[PDB]
């Protein structure tokens, strides 16, 4: 496990391949602009097409640049806010 699993339970019901059409993708519900801005195209075209480990790698960069408050509720559910 990782802290990100609690975020992904909150954001995606633990399904890191979710792609529901709501403007967000994968286990931590990146939007496409954030996926691309934090290096995600190196792994896959969208977050939901990347593995959990790759999504977590991009999420780490995203959290460092933008803060846990980018997931204002689900990062709290994981104990990080």
């Amino acid at each position: 496990g990782s802290i990100w699993d609690a975020i992904a339970g909150c954001e995606a019901g633990g399904n890191w391949a979710i792609n529901t059409g709501n403007g967000y993708y994968g286990g931590v519900q990146f939007d496409q602009g954030t996926w691309e801005a934090n290096g995600g195209l190196r792994y896959a075209p969208r977050a939901d097409l990347a593995t959990r480990e790759e999504q977590i790698a991009v999420a780490e960069v995203t959290r460092l640049r933008q803060g846990w408050g980018a997931w204002p509720v689900c990062a709290a559910r994981a104990g990080a806010r």
